[PDB]
Protein backbone atom coordinates (compact mmCIF):
# COMPACT_ATOMS: atom_id res chain seq x y z
CA UNK A 1 0.00 0.00 0.00
CA UNK A 2 2.71 2.07 0.73
CA UNK A 3 2.90 4.81 -2.31
CA UNK A 4 -0.07 3.41 -3.72
CA UNK A 5 -1.88 5.51 -6.50
CA UNK A 6 -5.22 3.72 -5.49
CA UNK A 7 -7.68 4.03 -2.76
CA UNK A 8 -11.42 3.43 -2.16
CA UNK A 9 -13.45 5.45 -0.62
CA UNK A 10 -17.10 5.23 0.64
CA UNK A 11 -20.72 5.83 -1.76
CA UNK A 12 -22.80 8.43 -0.50
CA UNK A 13 -25.40 10.47 -1.91
CA UNK A 14 -23.43 12.58 -3.53
CA UNK A 15 -21.29 10.60 -5.16
CA UNK A 16 -23.92 7.57 -6.10
CA UNK A 17 -24.66 9.35 -9.42
CA UNK A 18 -21.14 8.57 -10.30
CA UNK A 19 -20.88 4.81 -9.10
CA UNK A 20 -24.03 4.80 -11.54
CA UNK A 21 -22.17 6.22 -14.88
CA UNK A 22 -18.82 3.93 -14.28
CA UNK A 23 -21.20 1.02 -14.14
CA UNK A 24 -23.17 1.99 -17.26
CA UNK A 25 -19.80 2.40 -19.05
CA UNK A 26 -18.12 -1.18 -17.24
CA UNK A 27 -21.01 -3.26 -17.07
CA UNK A 28 -23.47 -5.13 -20.18
CA UNK A 29 -26.57 -4.96 -18.16
CA UNK A 30 -28.46 -1.76 -16.34
CA UNK A 31 -29.24 -1.87 -12.82
CA UNK A 32 -32.40 -0.08 -11.91
CA UNK A 33 -33.10 3.23 -8.96
CA UNK A 34 -33.57 0.36 -6.24
CA UNK A 35 -29.87 -1.23 -7.59
CA UNK A 36 -28.87 2.08 -6.41
CA UNK A 37 -30.62 3.12 -3.49
CA UNK A 38 -29.85 -0.53 -2.06
CA UNK A 39 -26.19 0.46 -2.62
CA UNK A 40 -26.36 3.19 -0.02
CA UNK A 41 -27.77 0.81 2.66
CA UNK A 42 -24.96 -1.67 2.89
CA UNK A 43 -21.86 0.51 4.19
CA UNK A 44 -18.31 -1.14 3.80
CA UNK A 45 -20.11 -3.49 0.98
CA UNK A 46 -20.22 -1.07 -1.63
CA UNK A 47 -16.96 1.51 -2.63
CA UNK A 48 -15.85 3.58 -5.39
CA UNK A 49 -12.05 3.04 -6.62
CA UNK A 50 -9.89 6.07 -7.32
CA UNK A 51 -6.27 5.94 -9.39
CA UNK A 52 -4.60 9.42 -8.76
CA UNK A 53 -8.14 10.49 -7.14
CA UNK A 54 -9.88 9.80 -10.48
CA UNK A 55 -12.74 7.52 -10.11
CA UNK A 56 -12.63 4.46 -12.37
CA UNK A 57 -14.09 1.69 -10.91
CA UNK A 58 -16.87 0.73 -7.98
CA UNK A 59 -17.34 -3.03 -6.17
CA UNK A 60 -21.44 -3.60 -5.10
CA UNK A 61 -21.55 -6.57 -2.95
CA UNK A 62 -24.93 -7.91 -1.05
CA UNK A 63 -25.47 -10.31 1.63
CA UNK A 64 -27.40 -13.40 0.51
CA UNK A 65 -28.95 -16.26 2.77
CA UNK A 66 -29.47 -18.85 -0.17
CA UNK A 67 -28.88 -22.81 -0.12
CA UNK A 68 -29.03 -22.67 4.00
CA UNK A 69 -25.77 -20.31 3.59
CA UNK A 70 -24.61 -17.07 4.42
CA UNK A 71 -22.93 -15.98 1.64
CA UNK A 72 -21.58 -12.93 0.18
CA UNK A 73 -22.77 -11.76 -3.39
CA UNK A 74 -20.63 -9.73 -5.63
CA UNK A 75 -23.01 -7.92 -7.44
CA UNK A 76 -20.10 -5.35 -9.71
CA UNK A 77 -16.86 -5.46 -9.54
CA UNK A 78 -15.17 -3.67 -12.21
CA UNK A 79 -12.83 -0.55 -13.37
CA UNK A 80 -12.59 1.52 -16.68
CA UNK A 81 -10.90 -0.38 -19.54
CA UNK A 82 -7.71 2.11 -19.65
CA UNK A 83 -7.20 1.60 -15.94
CA UNK A 84 -6.83 -2.60 -15.99
CA UNK A 85 -4.27 -4.72 -14.80
CA UNK A 86 -2.91 -2.06 -12.52
CA UNK A 87 -4.37 -3.79 -9.50
CA UNK A 88 -7.47 -1.85 -8.77
CA UNK A 89 -9.63 -5.21 -9.43
CA UNK A 90 -7.51 -6.43 -6.52
CA UNK A 91 -7.70 -3.68 -4.18
CA UNK A 92 -11.54 -4.27 -4.40
CA UNK A 93 -11.67 -7.61 -3.96
CA UNK A 94 -8.94 -8.11 -1.02
CA UNK A 95 -11.43 -5.34 0.54
CA UNK A 96 -14.38 -7.37 0.28
CA UNK A 97 -12.56 -10.49 1.40
CA UNK A 98 -11.39 -9.31 4.46
CA UNK A 99 -14.83 -7.85 5.42
CA UNK A 100 -15.22 -11.64 5.25
CA UNK A 101 -12.75 -12.77 6.76
CA UNK A 102 -13.24 -10.34 9.74
CA UNK A 103 -16.97 -11.30 10.42
CA UNK A 104 -16.19 -15.23 10.20
CA UNK A 105 -19.41 -16.03 9.56
CA UNK A 106 -19.86 -16.48 5.71
CA UNK A 107 -19.66 -19.88 4.15
CA UNK A 108 -19.19 -18.62 0.62
CA UNK A 109 -18.03 -15.36 -1.72
CA UNK A 110 -19.35 -15.97 -5.25
CA UNK A 111 -20.82 -13.75 -8.36
CA UNK A 112 -21.38 -14.65 -12.17
CA UNK A 113 -19.35 -14.15 -15.44
CA UNK A 114 -20.52 -14.34 -18.57
CA UNK A 115 -18.72 -17.11 -19.98
CA UNK A 116 -17.04 -15.05 -22.94
CA UNK A 117 -14.95 -13.45 -20.23
CA UNK A 118 -11.87 -15.14 -20.17
CA UNK A 119 -10.06 -11.97 -17.67
CA UNK A 120 -12.54 -11.80 -15.15
CA UNK A 121 -12.24 -15.83 -15.35
CA UNK A 122 -8.53 -15.31 -14.37
CA UNK A 123 -8.90 -13.05 -12.19
CA UNK A 124 -11.04 -14.66 -10.11
CA UNK A 125 -9.65 -18.25 -10.07
CA UNK A 126 -6.39 -16.38 -9.25
CA UNK A 127 -8.08 -15.53 -5.61
CA UNK A 128 -8.99 -19.30 -5.00
CA UNK A 129 -12.56 -18.71 -6.69
CA UNK A 130 -13.77 -21.97 -8.69
CA UNK A 131 -15.75 -22.33 -11.44
CA UNK A 132 -19.06 -24.25 -9.58
CA UNK A 133 -21.81 -24.61 -12.35
CA UNK A 134 -22.55 -22.84 -15.11
CA UNK A 135 -25.83 -21.67 -15.87
CA UNK A 136 -27.67 -21.63 -19.34
CA UNK A 137 -29.81 -18.64 -20.08
CA UNK A 138 -28.53 -16.38 -17.14
CA UNK A 139 -28.64 -12.92 -19.69
CA UNK A 140 -31.48 -12.13 -21.47
CA UNK A 141 -30.84 -9.85 -23.97
CA UNK A 142 -26.49 -9.97 -24.03
CA UNK A 143 -24.73 -12.86 -25.92
CA UNK A 144 -23.38 -15.52 -24.70
CA UNK A 145 -26.67 -15.99 -22.73
CA UNK A 146 -24.41 -18.44 -20.17
CA UNK A 147 -22.99 -17.22 -17.20
CA UNK A 148 -20.59 -19.31 -14.38
CA UNK A 149 -21.07 -18.83 -11.10
CA UNK A 150 -17.42 -18.65 -9.70
CA UNK A 151 -17.67 -19.24 -5.99
CA UNK A 152 -14.87 -18.88 -3.24
CA UNK A 153 -15.15 -21.29 -0.22
CA UNK A 154 -14.35 -19.01 3.22
C1 LIG B 1 -21.06 -9.36 -17.38
C2 LIG B 1 -19.97 -9.86 -16.49
O1 LIG B 1 -19.38 -10.89 -16.77
S1 LIG B 1 -19.64 -8.96 -15.10
C3 LIG B 1 -18.55 -9.83 -14.00
C4 LIG B 1 -17.08 -9.65 -14.39
N1 LIG B 1 -16.52 -8.31 -14.24
C5 LIG B 1 -16.35 -7.52 -15.32
O2 LIG B 1 -16.55 -7.95 -16.45
C6 LIG B 1 -15.99 -6.06 -15.14
C7 LIG B 1 -14.94 -5.68 -16.18
N2 LIG B 1 -13.60 -6.21 -15.88
C8 LIG B 1 -12.79 -5.61 -15.01
O3 LIG B 1 -13.09 -4.59 -14.42
C9 LIG B 1 -11.44 -6.24 -14.78
O4 LIG B 1 -11.07 -6.89 -16.02
C10 LIG B 1 -11.43 -7.17 -13.55
C11 LIG B 1 -12.25 -6.57 -12.40
C12 LIG B 1 -12.00 -8.56 -13.86
C13 LIG B 1 -9.96 -7.30 -13.11
O5 LIG B 1 -9.53 -6.02 -12.61
P1 LIG B 1 -8.05 -5.48 -12.74
O6 LIG B 1 -7.94 -4.16 -12.02
O7 LIG B 1 -7.73 -5.45 -14.20
O8 LIG B 1 -7.20 -6.64 -12.01
P2 LIG B 1 -5.75 -6.55 -11.37
O9 LIG B 1 -4.92 -5.57 -12.12
O10 LIG B 1 -5.93 -6.44 -9.89
O11 LIG B 1 -5.35 -8.07 -11.75
C14 LIG B 1 -4.79 -8.95 -10.77
C15 LIG B 1 -4.66 -10.41 -11.26
O12 LIG B 1 -5.70 -10.85 -12.13
C16 LIG B 1 -5.23 -11.60 -13.26
N3 LIG B 1 -5.74 -10.94 -14.48
C17 LIG B 1 -6.44 -9.79 -14.50
N4 LIG B 1 -6.78 -9.42 -15.77
C18 LIG B 1 -6.28 -10.35 -16.59
C19 LIG B 1 -6.25 -10.59 -18.05
N5 LIG B 1 -6.82 -9.73 -18.93
N6 LIG B 1 -5.60 -11.70 -18.49
C20 LIG B 1 -5.01 -12.58 -17.65
N7 LIG B 1 -4.99 -12.44 -16.31
C21 LIG B 1 -5.60 -11.36 -15.74
C22 LIG B 1 -3.71 -11.53 -13.18
O13 LIG B 1 -3.27 -12.83 -12.85
C23 LIG B 1 -3.33 -10.78 -11.92
O14 LIG B 1 -2.47 -9.66 -11.97
P3 LIG B 1 -1.05 -9.46 -12.70
O15 LIG B 1 -0.83 -10.69 -13.58
O16 LIG B 1 -1.35 -8.18 -13.45
O17 LIG B 1 -0.12 -9.34 -11.52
Amino acid sequence: SKGSRIELGDVTPHNIKQLKRLNQVIFPVSYNDKFYKDVLEVGELAKLAYFNDIAVGAVCCRVDHSQNQKRLYIMTLGCLAPYRRLGIGTKMLNHVLNICEKDGTFDNIYLHVQISNESAIDFYRKFGFEIIETKKNYYKRIEPADAHVLQKNL
